[PDB]
This record gives structure tokens, C-alpha cells and sequence, in this order.
RNA sequence: UUUUGAUCAACGGACCAAGUUACCCUAGGGAUCGCAAUCCUAUUUAAGAGUUCAUAUCGACAAUAGGGUUUAA
């Protein structure tokens, strides 16, 4: 949902001498809204990227303007946020019945004027459709967060065995006997740091930006994983999350987040369920500043033990905010 | 006792005569492709740059098809 295109602008029209007078504005290129099915289309269908408007009518006899040429509408779907190449946000098509001036026609040829023709304006123009999800979850490989969505949900969500799996992120919508659908999405881990775009990187991370909370599973076998070389601890890694979202954007960590631990089931993970108690909270041996929402519940997944309990958190701090 | 006379130029030249008709009439006949000169475009060129985990090409200069313009009552 984070392709591309490219567009030109229609040509302006040439005078016609002796009275004739102006030509005709080139055409203008503007990205409509449509049914958000149509984001398949776009991507898929016309595998050609490049969208062109036509150009201004010419002057005829009897010095008749110009017909401001044919504009060309570009089929995009709702809540698409509009973007140039070099990333600068030109706009959001929100709502529907939403058009927006992505590329101008050519300014109409004038012979009285300097310039006889005029060409249009070409430009490329990123389009993306980044989840806009009620909340998201963040985690690092192998937290177990496609499990967690499985149990909720009934989306088959890929099983991530090894790091770097389930690059795609997969939206499951949790229902509620009130009859409330929250919408979840399941992002691939994240390596630590990624603001130098390591590994997977933040181009994935903008997801995230969508979102309106962040649910953050926390691996019981994450505490100290080995993640090859070094073993990082549990509490070392709720820094480094926080710590690599404030770089990507600081308003990430402002947003409002979830903490749901995962893989309670083992023995000794209870065991340290305690140093998961006793980490954070009062001051520990630190080894930037963080953030703690303190919306932490011990749940475990493939027992499904506690699971409920996380679903009501979730919904009262959507409720509240 | 030898000669001269025309924008008679409608130029084989009436000495000297314009409009108008739906108010009309008669006799009839009828019908009932080229060059150049720039400028746009489209396809094939690509000189170039390019490019970067549901992520890219555009495009000099040409070639060729169209549409204009200057170029001839
Ligand atoms: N003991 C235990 N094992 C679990 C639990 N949740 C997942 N696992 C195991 O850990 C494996 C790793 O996959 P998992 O962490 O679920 O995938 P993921 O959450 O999508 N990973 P990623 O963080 O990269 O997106 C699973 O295939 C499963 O065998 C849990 O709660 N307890
Ligand atoms: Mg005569
Ligand atoms: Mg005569
Ligand atoms: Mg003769
Ligand atoms: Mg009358
Ligand atoms: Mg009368």
C-alpha cells in the first residue's frame, strides 16, 4: 500500500498570429479519490506509472481562446496520503470526493507574450496508503506478536520462526461483545536502532506513524535472547524501543502505547516475571530517557493464558482517548 | 498638293446612353497534392543521467507519423 507514479502535465496550446490571441492552459493532473479498492488497481492495473493530461487547444481563427486543454485524474484510495519524491507531504486524500492538484498543466501558449508554447509540469509522486490502524504493534523478531494476533483473531497470521519474516504487516480487526471492532496490524521485528536504517530498517516503521497507540509484546525468552552475538536483557530492550522510535520521530513515543508480555507460560519465565516486576518501576542498574505508559499485563500466547484480560486494557484506553 | 486628327485602352473601334426590381414578365436552358521556417504532440532512438526490502525511471538528439503557425489578391 506505499507505491508510485508518475505524471506529466498537458502542454498549452499555440497561438495563432495576427489577433488570434492566447492558447489554451495545458491540462492539469489531479489524484481523485475513488472506492479503496482501487489501491489494487492502481499498483497492479496499468502497469505503465506514467499518467499525462492534454495539452491546451491551440488558437483557431476568429481568435477563439483556448479550451484550457484535458485534465487526467489519477484513481486513488480513501485515506491515501499524497507525497512528493522527495517525501514532502503535498497532501492526504482523507475523505472521499477528494482531489488534489499533484501536477500542473503547461501554462497557455501566448504569442503576444515571450514564450509561443509552454510545457507541461512533470513530476514523480509517491502515494501511499500506510495502515491507518486503531493500534499497532511493535516488537523484535521472534516477540511473538503474529501468535498474539492469532488467538484474538482469526487472520492465519504468518508465524515468524526467524528474524526478518512477515515483512508485510497483516491487519486483524479484534471483535468485542460490544460489538467493537479495533483493528490490529502485526509488523515484522525490529533490530535495534534502525534510525541509520540497519536490517529492516524504518521504511516499515511508518506504519506505525498511522496509528493511533502502539502495543509493545515483550518476550519473556526476549530477556536476555541471544540475538547472536551479544544477549540483550528484557530491560535493555523497552529502553532500545524506546529509545529508536524517539530518533525515528518524537512524537512516536509521545503517542499513547501498551505493554503486553509474552511467553509467561514457562517456569522459569515466571521466574522472571518477578525481575520483569521488579525491571523498571523503581529505578534499576541502568546499563534515551524512555517512556513507561505502565499498561503492562502478564499474558502468555500458544497457552493463551490471559489473553481476555489484555482485550478489556486495550479497549478502555481506545475508549478513554 | 502635300499633310494632320483617339487610354476609339471594351485596344477589328456603335458619333452620343447609368441604377433597380422580393411588384415583375416572356422565350428557353439547367438543376429539382505541393516546399520550406519554427512549434507542438505519438511510436521507435537513447546522449545521458539514473536509479534503491508489496519502491524509479525519466530522458538529449534523431528518426518517423499527426495538428498548428509563419510562408501568397
Ligand atoms: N513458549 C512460547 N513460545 C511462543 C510463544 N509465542 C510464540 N512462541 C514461539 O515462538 C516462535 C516465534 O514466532 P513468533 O514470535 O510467534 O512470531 P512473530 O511474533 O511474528 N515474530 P516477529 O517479532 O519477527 O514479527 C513461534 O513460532 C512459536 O513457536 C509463547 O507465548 N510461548
Ligand atoms: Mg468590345
Ligand atoms: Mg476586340
Ligand atoms: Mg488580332
Ligand atoms: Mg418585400
Ligand atoms: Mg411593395
Amino acid at each position: 500500500d506505499n507505491l508510485r507514479i508518475f505524471t506529466k502535465g498537458g502542454s498549452g496550446g499555440m497561438g495563432y498570429p495576427r489577433l488570434g490571441g492566447e492558447g489554451g492552459r495545458g491540462g492539469d493532473v489531479w489524484v481523485v479519490a475513488h472506492k479503496n479498492m482501487t489501491l489494487k488497481q492502481l499498483k497492479n492495473k496499468y502497469p505503465q506509472k506514467r499518467f499525462v493530461a492534454g495539452g491546451g487547444a491551440n488558437s483557431r481563427v476568429s481568435a477563439l481562446q483556448g479550451s484550457k486543454g484535458k485534465d487526467c485524474e489519477v484513481p486513488a484510495p480513501v485515506g491515501i496520503s499524497v507525497t512528493d519524491e522527495n517525501g514532502q507531504v503535498l497532501g492526504e486524500l482523507n475523505k472521499e470526493e477528494d482531489r488534489v492538484l499533484v501536477a500542473k498543466g503547461g501554462l497557455g501558449g501566448k504569442l503576444h507574450t515571450n514564450f509561443l508554447p509552454l510545457k507541461g509540469q512533470k513530476r514523480i509522486v509517491h502515494l501511499d496508503l500506510k495502515v491507518i490502524a486503531d493500534v499497532g504493534l511493535v516488537g523484535f523478531p521472534n516477540a511473538g506478536k503474529s501468535s498474539l494476533l492469532s488467538r484474538v483473531s482469526h487472520a492465519t497470521p504468518v508465524i515468524a520462526d526467524y528474524a526478518f519474516t512477515t515483512l508485510r504487516p497483516e491487519l486483524g480487526k479484534i471483535m468485542y461483545n460490544d460489538f467493537k471492532q479495533i483493528s490490529v496490524a502485526d509488523l515484522p521485528g525490529l533490530i535495534e536502532g534502525a534510525h541509520m536504517n540497519k536490517g529492516m530498517g524504518h521504511k516499515f516503521l511508518k506504519h506505525l506513524e498511522r496509528t493511533r497507540q502502539l502495543l509493545f509484546v515483550v518476550d519473556i525468552s526476549g530477556f536476555q535472547l541471544s540475538s547472536v552475538t551479544p544477549y540483550r536483557t528484557a530491560f535493555e530492550t523497552i529502553i532500545l524501543l524506546t529509545k529508536e522510535l524517539e530518533l525515528y520521530k518524537e512524537e512516536l513515543q509521545t503517542k499513547p502505547a501498551l505493554l503486553a508480555i509474552n511467553k509467561m507460560d514457562l517456569p522459569d519465565a515466571q521466574v522472571k516475571l518477578q525481575e520483569l516486576m521488579k525491571q523498571l518501576l523503581s529505578p534499576e542498574d541502568f546499563l534515551e530517557k524512555a517512556l513507561e505508559f505502565q499498561h503492562i499485563v502478564p499474558i502468555s500466547t500458544v497457552t493463551g493464558e490471559g489473553i481476555a484480560e489484555l482485550k478489556s486494557c486495550i479497549r478502555k484506553a481506545l475508549d478513554e482517548q
